[PDB]
C-alpha cells in the first residue's frame, strides 16, 4: 500500500467507470440445483447397478456441485477479499476461505431419481456437504456482518462529494477535493481512522480513481481490477443510453404480459371468474342524483303515492312521508353479497319546523316485500319495513350548528346485505332516511326524505364476479364491448367484468407506454396491428365505384394512432360505448396480441428525439458538475 | 461433545470447587521487565565486546522473555480455548493462537545496559517484538470482545440459581434444575440458543457440575480441568476460613503501615509538616458557646464599655452596640491562611422593636487595630471597623416570617483571610453581625449583637501544618500527647497536629481490629507490648517494703486490654487529656512498632469463637439451600 496523501493521482469520473460492486446475487431456488445427487450399486462391485444408495449425506459426499453456484460462491468471496488488508488488521477472521476446499470429490452415478440416476455414472467430480455449506455460509455473513459499518462509511465518502458522472467524463484535482473532504468531514467517521484503507478499497472498486504518489511516475494505469466489464455495459452508448436497462425495462414488460396471459381479452362465451378476477376492492356511490335508468341495484321510488305516517318503534312514529324522489331504493335483490357501508356526513337538515329536532337520525331502512315497489301505496302492502341501520336510535345534535350550519358528524352504517338471510322471495329493498321515534308532523315536514351522502358498497364475495346484474361465473370481456355507457359503468358494482378487465388493459397500456415509442406525435410502424385490422374491415365495396380510398397507409394509420393515443390516455374508453373505432374488439384483439411480438423481436427501441435529449441534457449535467467541483477548488485548494 | 438433555448429571456445589476462571491477571510495569535486551559485540567477529548494539528491534529480535510473561500470557490464552468449540462455531478467527510462535530466537548478549550487557552472553534464547506483541494483543483483546456477551450471559445462568457452595456441600436433581431453568429463562438468552456449547463450558469451568448422559455409565469424574488447585485455596480448613484472605488481610494491613512508616509518632523535635501531613479539609465551628479561654483563634470582647453608634456607610448608622457578650472575636492575628465561610442560617432576631427590620443583614466585620481588643472602649480606638462580609448590605426578609418564626434564610458569607493582605502589625479581629444601613436606636435596641451560626474555617493552606497556635514547618505527635483538652482539640484549626495525628491513628487501630484479635474480650498475647511498657514502668521501689503488686502479668494485663480497648473504640483518646495510662507516650510507641512484628511472625490468627461460629452458620446456609433447591423440585421435578 500507498501513502494516500500523495501527488499524482486523478480524479476521473467516467460514464465508462461506473461505480458498482456486487451488492446482491440471485438465490432463487430454481437456481441453486444444477443438479445429479451422487449415488453408488448398492456397495458392491459393477452387478447391481439395478439399485442405488446415496453417497454418505451422513457428513460429506453429497450431489454433483452447481456450476453457476460454484462461479457465483467464489465471486461473493470476492467482495470480502477486497477488503483483505483491513480485515486482517481489524483481526476478524481474514483468511481467505478458498471455496474449493469445500467442493470434495464425489465418485458415482449422477440422477435426480434412483430411476434416472441408475443410467448414469459420473466418475471423481464434486460434492459439498449441507455441514459444510452451513459453516461455509456462516463465515460468510459473518463476514459481512462485520462490514456492513465499512460500507456506510464508505458509501458516505462516496456521496459527500460524489465521484458519479454517469454521461461522459469529469476531471478536478483530487488533491483539491480531498483536502477539502477531510477540512469538512466529520471526526466520528471511521474514514479519518483508517484513511489509507479506505482509499485502497475505492481505488480498488472505483477505476475511476487513482492512487496518491505511489510511484508519481506512474500513479495512473487502464487496467483496474474486473470491475470493468460490469460498467462497458451500464455506459451509453451511440444509439442506446443502457444496455442492461432497456432489456430489464423489456423483460418486465414480457413477463407482465405473460402473467396477464393474453388470451383474457378474446372471451365472448363463459370465462370463468375465478381465473379472470385478481384482488376486489370497494367502490363509494350516491343516492342523491344517481339515475334509476341506468342504475341495476340502485333505483327510485316515484312522486306520487304518499306514505307518511308509519310507526318505527314502541309507541313512537316517523314520517318516511313517500312521495318526490324519496332518497333511493337500494335494488339488493340477489346483487351478489356486499356490505352496505353507508357513510353519512354533511347531510341532516332539520325537520322544516318541528321540535322534534333532537330524535331524529340517519338510518338505513331494508324493505321486503314481495309487492314491487311501484305497487307500493298504502300502509299495508309494505310487508316488511326493517329499520337496519341506525345503532342508537334518538339523536343527538352532531350538526355543526353552532354558525347555523346543518351539517351532520360522519357516521359509519352497516347493513350486512347477505343474500342468503332472505334468499330472494320477498324481494329485497332498502331506503335512506333521518328516520325518528319522537312523532314527525307530517302536514308540516311534507318533504318524503332528504337523507343524501355516501353509499360505500363492500363487495365482500370476490366469489362469483358479476357481469352486469347477471351473477355469473363468467366473465366475458368481448361481449362487454359497446354495451356500457359512462354513467353504467360508474354505477356498476365493484364486482363487476368492465373494472376487471380495465385493470388488466391498463397493464397493456404500461407496456406500450414505456417500450413502445408511443409519445409525443411519434408514429412508429409498431403501431403497425391496429392498422392492418382497419384496412381489411375497410373493404366497403358496391356495384361500379366502390369507396375510393387513398390507400389505408397514411390515411387510417393516422386515424389509428389518434385512437389508439385515446386508448392509452384512459384505458376504460374501451369499454365506452360510441368510440369510432375501438368498439370493434378486433382491434383490441389485434393490439394485445400485437404487442407481445412487437417486445419478442423488436430491435431496442430508441427514439433519436429522446437520445439526443438525453445527450445534451447529459452534457450540461457535467459541465454543471465542473462548474462545482470547481468552486470547491476555489474554497479549498486542496494541496 | 455431549446431548446437554440426558441423565446422569449432577448437581455438586462443594466448598471444594468454588467456581473460578482467570477474571483479570497482573500487569504492574514492574512486573512487566524480566529482563535483559539482546545486543551483539558490533557486528564482527569476536573482538569487539568493548561495544555493543541492540540486536534488530526494526522488526524482531529483542530483549530475552519474561519468563513470567510467557507463562502467564499463555494461561490468559487458555482462557479463549474453554470456548474453542463455539468461537469456532461463530466463525470469529478461533484458531488458537499459540504463543510460543512468536517468542522467537535471540542470540548473543543479555543486559539492561550496554555496561551490564558487556559482560553477559547468552546464546540463542528468545526474543518478543513490539510489532508482535501489538498484533498478538489485538487479537486476544478481540477474543475478549468477542465473549463479552457471553460472559454475561454463563454469569446470569450461573446467578438465576447460583451453584455456589462456598461452605461444605450441596446436592439436588440437576436435571430438575435445568428443566425448571428452561422453563423460567427469559427466551431472548444466549443460553437458549446455545445451551450445550454453555453447558459443556459450564462443566469445564465448574468441576462441581457434571454432563448429562454423555455414557450414563459414567457421566461424572474426579479430575477435571486444572481449575481445581486454584479452589483448594478458597476452601475452608480445620483452622481457617480461607487462606487467601487472612494472607492478603494481613499484607494490607502491613502495607498501610509502610505507608505510615511508623516513625510518624516518635516525634518531639520538629518532624516535617510536608512528610506528616496528607490531605486536609475545611472545619466547622460555633461563635454561640465557644470558650474564649480554650479557643487560641477566636475568643470574645468582655461585658462593659458600650460602642453603639458607629457609621456603618454612607450616612448611614448601625448600632454595633459592644457590651454583653458580642458574639465573638475571631482571631485571625496570623493564623495560617483560611477562608472563613460563615453559614447563617436560622439566626436573624429582628431588631428588639425598631421599624429597621428591613434593611438588616448579617454581616462580618473585620477590626484592624493596634488597639487590643481589652482596650478598646470608644469609637477612636477602632482604628479600622471593616465590613467584609455582607453582599447586598440592606435586606430582605428572608427568614421564615410567615408563621411567626424568625429563620433567616441560609447564607454563604466569605471572607479571604491572607494574613499576607496585612501582614500582622494591627493585629488581626472580626465579628459578626445584623450590620444596617438604616439607623438603629441605641436605646431600643440594647443587645449588642446576636448572630450566631456557623463559621467553617476553610484552611486553603495545606502549607506549614500549626502546632497549636504556633505555625511551625514541624509537626511533633509525640509532644501533643497530654496537652490537650477536649475543647482544645473540638476549637482547634483543621491544619493542627491533633487531627493529623488521629488519622494516622485511625489507620493502626485498624489494622489491630482486622488483624488481631482484639474482639469480645478476647485477651491475646499479642497485647503484650503495652504491658512489657506498663510492667517496667511500675517500678515503684521504696525503702523496705516496696509496692506489693502481685506480677504485672494478670494484673497490669487487664488495665492494659481495656486501655488498648478504648483507644480502638476512639481514637482521639491518645490525645486527650487524662487517661490513665495511654497518657505515657512510649506505650504509645511500643504498640505502633509492636503490631508490625505480630503481623510479620503471627501464625495467623483464626479465633476459636469465630471458627466454630462460621462453621455453624455455614452449614445451616448450606441446609437452607438444600431445602430452597427442594421446593424448586417440588415446582418442577425437572425430568
Amino acid at each position: 500500500t500507498y501513502n494516500i496523501t500523495g501527488d499524482g493521482n486523478s480524479f476521473t469520473p467516467t460514464s465508462d467507470m461506473t461505480s458498482t460492486a456486487a451488492p446482491a446475487i440471485d438465490l432463487k431456488p430454481g437456481v441453486l440445483n444444477p443438479t445429479g445427487k451422487l449415488w453408488r450399486p448398492v456397495g458392491t462391485s459393477v452387478a447391481t447397478i439395478d439399485s442405488l444408495a446415496i453417497v454418505s449425506d451422513r457428513f460429506g459426499q453429497y450431489s454433483f456441485v452447481n456450476e453457476g453456484m460454484r462461479e457465483t460462491f467464489s465471486k461473493a468471496l470476492f467482495d470480502i477479499n477486497m477488503w483483505q488488508p483491513l480485515f486482517q488488521a481489524t483481526k476478524t477472521g481474514c483468511g481467505p476461505i478458498v471455496l474449493s476446499s469445500f467442493t470434495t470429490t464425489t465418485s458415482g452415478y449422477v440422477g435426480a431419481t434412483a430411476g434416472d440416476a441408475l443410467d448414469n455414472p459420473v466418475t471423481n467430480g464434486v460434492f459439498i456437504s449441507t455441514v459444510q455449506i452451513m459453516n461455509l455460509q456462516r463465515t460468510i455473513a459473518a463476514r459481512m456482518r462485520d462490514v456492513a459499518l465499512w460500507q456506510k462509511h464508505l458509501d458516505t465518502a462516496m456521496t459527500m462529494l460524489t465521484p458519479d458522472i454517469s454521461a461522459g467524463s469529469a476531471s478536478c484535482n483530487w488533491k483539491s477535493l480531498l483536502a477539502f473532504a477531510k477540512d469538512i468531514l466529520p471526526l466520528d467517521n471511521l474514514c479519518l481512522t483508517y484513511p489509507n484503507e479506505f482509499y485502497n478499497v475505492a481505488i480498488h472498486r472505483y477505476p475511476a480513481l487513482k492512487p496518491g504518489n505511489p510511484d508519481t511516475k506512474l500513479p495512473d494505469a487502464q487496467a483496474h481490477p474486473l470491475g470493468e466489464v460490469a460498467g462497458a455495459f451500464n455506459a451509453a452508448t451511440s444509439e442506446v443510453g443502457s444496455l442492461v436497462g432497456s432489456s430489464s425495462t423489456l423483460s418486465q414488460a414480457i413477463s407482465t404480459m405473460a402473467g396477464k396471459d393474453l388470451d383474457l381479452i378474446e372471451a365472448d362465451t363463459p370465462l370463468p371468474v375465478s381465473v379472470f378476477t385478481p384482488s376486489l376492492a370497494p367502490r363509494s356511490y350516491r343516492p342523491a342524483f344517481i339515475k334509476p335508468e341506468d342504475a341495476k341495484w340502485i333505483a327510485e321510488f316515484n312522486n306520487s303515492s304518499l306514505i307518511r305516517k308509519t310507526l318505527t318503534y314502541s309507541g313512537a312514529t316517523y314520517t318516511v312521508q313517500l312521495g318526490p324522489g324519496p332518497t333511493r331504493v337500494i335494488d339488493m335483490n340477489a346483487m351478489i353479497d356486499s356490505v352496505l357501508t353507508l357513510d353519512v356526513s354533511g347531510t341532516i337538515l332539520p325537520y322544516d319546523t318541528n321540535p322534534d329536532l333532537s330524535t331524529s337520525v340517519p338510518a338505513f331502512v331494508l324493505i321486503q316485500t314481495s309487492v314491487p315497489i311501484q305497487q307500493v301505496t298504502t300502509a299495508a302492502n309494505i310487508t316488511a319495513i326493517t329499520v337496519v341501520s341506525a345503532a342508537g336510535a334518538s339523536a343527538i345534535n352532531l350538526a355543526i350548528n353552532v354558525r347555523g350550519q346543518p351539517r351532520f358528524n360522519m357516521l359509519h352504517l352497516q347493513a350486512t346485505f347477505e343474500r342468503e338471510t332472505i334468499t330472494g322471495i320477498p324481494y329485497i329493498y332498502g331506503l335512506g332516511t333521518f328516520l325518528i321515534p319522537s312523532p314527525t308532523s307530517s302536514s308540516n315536514f311534507s318533504n318524503p326524505t332528504l337523507m343524501d351522502g355516501l353509499l360505500t358498497v363492500t363487495p365482500v364475495l370476490l366469489r362469483e364476479t358479476t357481469y352486469k346484474g347477471e351473477v355469473v361465473d363468467a366473465i366475458v370481456p368481448a361481449t362487454v364491448m359497446a354495451n356500457q355507457t359512462s354513467e353504467e359503468v360508474a354505477s356498476a358494482l365493484a364486482n363487476d367484468a368492465i373494472v376487471l378487465v380495465s385493470n388488466h388493459l391498463n397493464k397493456l397500456a404500461n407496456v406500450v407506454g414505456d417500450a413502445i415509442p408511443v409519445a409525443s406525435r411519434t408514429d412508429d410502424s409498431a403501431t403497425s396491428a391496429i392498422v392492418s385490422r382497419l384496412a381489411v374491415q375497410h373493404k366497403l365495396s358496391q356495384v361500379g365505384q366502390a369507396s375510393p380510398t387513398p390507400p389505408d397507409y397514411p390515411l387510417l394509420w393516422r386515424r389509428a394512432k389518434r385512437a389508439a393515443s385515446m386508448f392509452v390516455s384512459n384505458p376504460s374508453l374501451a369499454l365506452q360505448v360510441g368510440i369510432p373505432v375501438l368498439t370493434q374488439s378486433g382491434m383490441l384483439s389485434a393490439l394485445t396480441s400485437g404487442v407481445g411480438t412487437a417486445l419478442r423481436t423488436g430491435s431496442l427501441g430508441k427514439g433519436v428525439t429522446d437520445a439526443s435529449e438525453k445527450l445534451r441534457a447529459r452534457q450540461s449535467l457535467t459541465v454543471a458538475k465542473q462548474a462545482f467541483f470547481d468552486q470547491i477548488g476555489s474554497l479549498w485548494p486542496g494541496k
